[PDB]
């Protein structure tokens, strides 16, 4: 409630310059890594001025730059100063193992027909290389000149090749939503040749719409890879993954249209940890959505749980859940911009409760206020590999300020257990669910990040908070459906696992036990009895990895 939760390090770690944290205006922010070394890099989007890429470097204690103003550099090609960047995202879109680098560029636009194309950055010829507007690809119809805001990676088919949703801002009947992907039959690797396509249209998301924020993962399939889009000036769509490469909307079914307000940050989460996916949103001076899954009348329908404090309106940008204090609940971070009044940055505790629903508890984000912080962008990583994730706020739009940086203060002593799924070719499992089964907590849920929050795009790690707690095991699903589930040795707590793509006895802790297919599932204790409940209570209930006991 009461202790600041963040303490900025902007000064030691990313001091304000001219070469690394320049006092600009930034948009989007994505994690990834750029040079195949196994730590991630921080990718800004410069809105009027270059793209940053942000490299930790241990020696110094800083984020360093490595986008710098030489022409012979081979990350040259990113710095991009005559885009004016807004949306970036990360993504293995031709199955090499390695991510591509998306801006969505909306130069002399606020809507409609922009000026600049959009960029998609690959490494080759020993450098980064614009594909979307190179010989192969530039009579494809896959760079337009459209204004738009977020972009994510969508593993449409579950092939391990990632499409790219591009989330444009139509004027009228001008500038449809895209997917762009890697046309196979066109292409020829070998020879780096790299042909595009948009299939937004027989894909079913060719829509004039509004667009903000993005999401990808599970939300209503099992392992398939839907997409939340949060609209302004119209509803949200809630796209189905069909299993054929194709989307159906239901959000008006769902309940999560929302058609009178305007989104901006989103994030994917499960804060009652019932294994269904939660939806949580900013709205543009509106009530902000804490939206959970349920099953009312044996069909999909959310529920909006936020508080009166949580759904205050505010010019909310950048939305972000995570456990930043590895207590084992989620913190939802809202980074508001402060364009015409001061307009702190506000946290929440989201508390997973037995009986009901979760209690959402106000929190001191500490340095993290920024009353007068004009944020745009920002993203969660543990950069420094402590175990601890940082946050780092980009600003921007109606004044130039620098990046910060925040570490937070709180949890040391409490256990955590990053997890890194691979593709089937060696990329960042993106849009993967990850499940944590914990000896005595049950059921933890994350999605990798393949775009959320508003122009961002975070870490590609599930990253677990298990408090006093322990791990027993843990289960990926690719967006294909292949699940694999691996115990957690007790000599991996506290570390981060890579777990790879298939080509010791299963522990699944207390409330969940192994099936006849081989993965954890839901103990039900009412048929599994020794008879569980008292004299005083004795109907049993049955929940996903507990049980209550009634009269
Ligand atoms: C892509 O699949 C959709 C959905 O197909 C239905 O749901 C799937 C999960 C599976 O159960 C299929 O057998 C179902 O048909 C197709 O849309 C359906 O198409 C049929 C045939 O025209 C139609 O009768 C259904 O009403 C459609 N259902 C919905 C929900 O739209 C779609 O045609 C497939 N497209 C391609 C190109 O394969
Ligand atoms: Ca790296
Ligand atoms: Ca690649
Ligand atoms: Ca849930
Ligand atoms: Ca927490
Ligand atoms: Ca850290
Ligand atoms: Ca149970
Ligand atoms: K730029
Ligand atoms: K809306
Ligand atoms: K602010
Ligand atoms: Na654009």
């Amino acid at each position: 409630g009461s202790e600041p939760m963040f303490t900025a390090v902007t000064n030691s770690v990313l001091p304000p310059d001219y070469d690394s944290n320049p006092t600009q205006l930034n948009y989007g922010v994505a994690v990834t890594d750029v040079d195949h070394d196994g730590d991630f890099e921080i990718v800004v989007a410069g809105y009027t001025g270059p793209n940053l890429v942000l490299k930790y470097n241990r020696a110094q204690n800083r984020l360093v730059n490595i986008a710098v103003d030489e022409r012979s550099s081979p990350y040259y090609a990113l710095r991009d100063r005559q885009g004016n960047a807004i949306g970036v995202t990360a993504c293995d879109i031709d199955g090499d193992g390695r991510e591509e680098i998306y801006f969505l560029n909306t130069n002399n636009a606020f809507s409609g027909v922009a000026t600049y194309t959009d960029k998609l950055f690959k490494f080759r010829n020993n450098r980064w290389e614009d594909i979307l507007s190179d010989d192969v690809n530039v009579a494809r119809g896959v760079a337009s000149l459209f204004a738009g805001r977020s972009v994510a990676c969508v593993d449409r088919t579950g092939s391990g090749r990632y499409s790219i949703y591009i989330a444009n801002y139509a004027y009228g009947d001008v500038g449809p939503d895209a997917l762009i992907e890697m046309d196979p039959e066109a292409s020829d690797l070998s020879r780096g040749i790299l042909a595009l396509r948009d299939v937004a249209a027989e894909a079913g998301v060719s829509k004039y719409t509004a667009g903000r924020g993005v999401s990808v993962g599970p939300i209503l399939s099992s392992s398939a890879s839907d997409i939340f889009c949060d609209n302004e000036n119209g509803p949200n769509f809630l796209f189905h993954n069909q299993g054929n490469g194709t989307f159906v909307d239901t959000a008006a079914s769902a309940g999560v249209d929302d058609p009178h307000q305007h989104g901006r940050g989103v994030a994917l989460a499960d804060f009652n940890r019932d294994g269904k996916v939660d939806i949580v949103y900013g709205n543009w001076n509106g009530p902000h959505r804490l939206y959970l899954q349920m099953s009312a009348h044996g069909k999909v329908r959310f529920r909006d749980i936020a508080s009166p404090k949580f759904s205050t309106p505010s010019p909310v940008r950048t939305v972000i859940a995570a456990d930043f204090d590895n207590d084992q609940e989620l913190e939802v971070f809202f980074n508001n911009i402060a364009y015409r009044s001061s307009s702190a940055n506000r946290l929440f505790r989201v508390i997973r409760r037995e009986h009901g629903d979760p209690l959402i508890e106000e929190l001191n984000p500490g340095d993290a206020l920024e009353p007068e912080g004009r944020g745009t962008g920002g993203v969660v990583t543990d950069f420094d590999g402590d175990g601890m994730l940082d946050l780092i706020l980009s600003h921007g739009e109606s004044m130039a300020q620098p990046l910060s940086v925040f570490r937070g203060n709180q949890g040391f002593s409490n256990n955590w257990l990053r997890v890194v799924p691979r593709t089937r070719f060696g990329a960042f499992a993106r849009g993967a669910k990850v499940v944590l089964y914990t000896k005595k907590s049950g059921a933890h849920l994350r999605i990798i990040d393949g775009g959320s929050g508003y122009l961002c795009e975070m870490e590609p790690v599930a990253h677990f908070g298990l408090g006093r707690d322990e791990a027993s095991s843990v289960e990926v699903t690719w967006p294909d459906g292949k699940m694999v589930s691996r115990s957690v040795a007790s000599e991996e707590m506290n570390s981060v696992l890579e777990i790879l793509y298939p080509q010791a006895p299963l522990e699944c802790g207390q409330g969940f036990s192994q099936q006849d297919n081989g993965h954890c599932m839901d103990t039900n204790e009412c048929i599994q009895f020794p008879f569980v409940c008292p004299r005083d209570k004795p109907v049993c209930v049955n929940t996903y990895g507990s049980y209550r006991c009634r009269t």
